[PDB]
């Protein structure tokens, strides 16, 4: 049982939940690989193992462990896999599993909200046109005219033989990225690859820096099909600053809905390669990483020039000053648009409360310090001084290979 | 089977082959990562194997591996460990071992400087009084009227028969911390323990916020003895802000010389419990950590209120704005006083150069991401997007328990 200390207050706890981890991480006594973005790289009796644990979890949480439906539901999954080699989740199990995978995500700082999650069950999906309608329902429900609500849509599970449902975009809303002889990029450099697949599959491109890409939706065994997103359905926020009048003229925008559409949801040994989930943004994601990363929109120096900052010496802290103002413009613009957003101080303080909750309830919480601490102003937030333990519990969201 | 390490800003990929030579083990397992823990860790034949590895390292660096001189040194050491249970370093080996310990320190962002280290050999020290003279000479040489120079003074090694030389103070320059009426702390709260000790040992305490502490110096098998630092030896910097003129009236100060004095230096199996070392400050250590940490001087809200920021809501980013200007004040003040200081942009850029040098020289570099990434503006610096591998090489600086 690892001892975990908070260096701001002096309080000590012990993480007993870590003792119950399975899927081993990347570290060994010889070396820690905690900072690696992808840990390492990405006969059916082991399906029954992960399923019996999950069903025991489910009846644990609804109190009804021992007797009744508990040691009843243990049998049909046994018989389902005995009969068919896989099994179907009950809808309440699918709901409970989706919430747990979120609760279990070590890199997610928004997990105080894990209990409020709307699960759309898309397991009877059959075509790519159907997926598109499901995705469009999700986006409409999640966006909710700017009053965002966490949501997940679970597409049919991976099957013995036969292909997989798959969204080729990394998120549901992505901006395009186009090159030149320059090798430079117009738009988002994170999305250069998928932008060229969209074109490779027939997308007439666009002119500028904020073109919402079309979706590539992959029904099982068939090639992807391009689906264009309705402009009515993609809520966006033009960026303005509350006091720097010229900021709006930079023409910056970002979208309302953060919806991750390329991770594999794993519940009770079943795999859902298409289960896009969405919540709402923390402002540093947009302001600091998407707009200021050198390999993203890289706008930092352009803003500093407009603020008349001394970009001729690092010790002026011109980068820090312009970055804060970009974050101020993000928070201001989303509030003025009445689009849900949370600043990194509010988010991290909520995550501390979540750590306290998870301590009482489960004896600890898997947390990835490098991802929980915000990318600006880290030590000004309470999670910086909190020691954390990182480990893998199931259900889980896992990374998966791109279908290329 | 060496870890692949990616830089996400640029797309670089390398493999850390040096990690495979890590000759001691840390707190992580495949089950769980403890990378974020502040304290991760906590006879003749194992002394011999450590000695042989270091001798091998020493003769590698002088392009004389395998020579007669190399093997005579190996056989000399084995003979000395057999006759006395220990051995003595040659002066050239001590200089090389001290530089290697800095080079090997995973939490140090200043390691581009590692080969430029002044080593004072104080292994002939006989008393606490001589120890004090050596320390004062170290402070004088390292400070160098504001043009700071990296240095380490090495006091006699641990040996069977006599107690250890120890410096009880955690740094050579520290400000007192006085518990108070309100139950509050006046001065530096990180230093209440050592402050209470000094008073026990006869120090007549002050009542200010920036009172420099005396040294408690322990000769073998002696109680610690109190030594006052001559005020003219301790170079200090009043803090002012280039454009916030009321900032100077806060009365804030910091000292020029960061000199860590409670770490143990390990070279070839030998242990030096007293070997204080010093460099120069990175500005975020002073501005962000020492002045803004809620458990330290905790000035952030006072500065924000003076700047007329809106401290009623976090979404105004008043904390970030106040902290940026505190860092500006530190950099301006130290430059104005002509005292060496490096900002976090310059320092992390030089660390990136260090990583590249080290990959060519040694096949990798041990680095603790959570300590290398600065506590403000993390993703604005290039180390943020660099994956790192943390592991323990010897020679090394290690933590040790407090002598009390
Ligand atoms: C409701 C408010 C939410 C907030 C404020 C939030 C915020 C964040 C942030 C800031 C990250 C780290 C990524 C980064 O900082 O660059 C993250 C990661 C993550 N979140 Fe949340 N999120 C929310 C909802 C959700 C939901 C609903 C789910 C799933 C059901 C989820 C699952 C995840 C996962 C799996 C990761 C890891 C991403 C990766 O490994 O690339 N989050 N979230
Ligand atoms: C010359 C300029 C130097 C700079 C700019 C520098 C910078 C730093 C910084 C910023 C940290 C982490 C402190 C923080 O929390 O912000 C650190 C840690 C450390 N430094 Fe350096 N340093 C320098 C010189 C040295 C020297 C000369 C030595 C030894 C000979 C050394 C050994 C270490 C060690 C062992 C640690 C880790 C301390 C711990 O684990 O608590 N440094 N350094
Ligand atoms: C629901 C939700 C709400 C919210 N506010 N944020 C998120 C996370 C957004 C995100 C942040 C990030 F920094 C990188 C990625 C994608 C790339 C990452 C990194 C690597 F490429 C593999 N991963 C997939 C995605 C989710
Ligand atoms: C030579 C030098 C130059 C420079 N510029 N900076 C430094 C770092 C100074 C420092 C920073 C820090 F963040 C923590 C500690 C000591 C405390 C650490 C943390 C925990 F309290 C126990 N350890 C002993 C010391 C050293
Ligand atoms: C709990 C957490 O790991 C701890 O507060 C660490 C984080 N990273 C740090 N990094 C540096 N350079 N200095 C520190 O004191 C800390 N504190
Ligand atoms: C190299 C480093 O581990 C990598 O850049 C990580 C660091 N922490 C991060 N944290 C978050 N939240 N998002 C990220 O993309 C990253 N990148
Ligand atoms: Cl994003
Ligand atoms: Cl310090
Ligand atoms: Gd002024
Ligand atoms: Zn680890
Ligand atoms: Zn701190």
């Amino acid at each position: 049982f690892p001892r975990v200390k908070n260096w701001e207050v002096g309080s000590i706890t012990y993480d007993t939940l870590s003792a119950q981890a399975q899927q081993d991480g990347p570290c060994t006594p010889r070396r820690c690989l905690g900072s690696l973005v992808f840990p390492r790289k990405l006969a059916p009796e082991q399906l029954l193992s992960q399923a019996r644990d999950f069903i025991n979890q489910y009846y644990s949480s609804i109190k009804r462990s021992g007797s009744q439906a508990h040691e009843q539901r243990l049998q049909e999954v046994e018989a389902e896999v005995a009969a068919t080699g896989t099994y179907q989740l009950r809808e309440s199990e699918l709901v409970f599993g989706a919430k747990q995978a979120w609760r279990n995500a070590p890199r997610c700082v928004g997990r105080i909200q894990w209990g409020k999650l709307q699960v759309f069950d898309a397991r009877d999906c059959r075509s790519a046109q159907e997926m598109f309608t499901y995705i469009c329902n999700h986006i409409k429900y999640a966006t909710n005219r700017g009053n965002l609500r966490s949501a997940i849509t679970v597409f049919p599970q991976r099957c013995p033989g036969r292909g997989d449902f798959r969204i080729w975009n990394s998120q549901l809303v992505r901006y395009a990225g186009y090159r030149q002889q320059d090798g430079s990029v117009r738009g988002d450099p994170a999305n250069v690859e998928i932008t060229e697949l969209c074109i490779q599959h027939g997308w007439t491109p666009g002119n500028g820096r904020f073109d919402v890409l079309p979706l590539l939706l992959q029904a099982p065994d068939e090639p992807p099909e391009l689906f264009l997103l309705p402009p009515e359905l993609v809520l966006e926020v033009p960026l303005e600053h509350p006091t720097l009048e010229w900021f709006a003229a930079l023409g910056l925008r970002w979208y309302a809905l953060p919806a991750v559409s390329n991770m594999l949801l794993e519940i009770g040994g079943l795999e859902f390669p298409a289960a896009p989930f969405s919540g709402w943004y923390m402002s540093t994601e947009i302001g600091t990483r998407n707009l200021c990363d050198p390999h993203r929109y890289n706008i930092l120096e352009d803003v500093a020039v407009c603020m008349d900052l001394d970009t001729r010496t690092t010790s002026s802290l011109w980068k820090d000053k312009a970055a804060v103002e970009i974050n101020v413009a993000v928070l201001h613009s989303y509030q003025l648009a009445k689009v849900t957003i949370v600043d990194h101080h509010a988010a991290t303080a909520s995550f501390m409360k979540h750590l306290e909750n998870e301590q009482k309830a489960r004896g600890g919480c898997p947390a990835d310090w490098a991802w929980i601490v915000p990318p600006i102003s880290g030590s000004l937030t309470p999670v910086f001084h909190q020691e954390m333990v990182n480990y893998f519990l199931s259900p889980a969201f896992r990374y998966q290979p791109d279908p290329w």
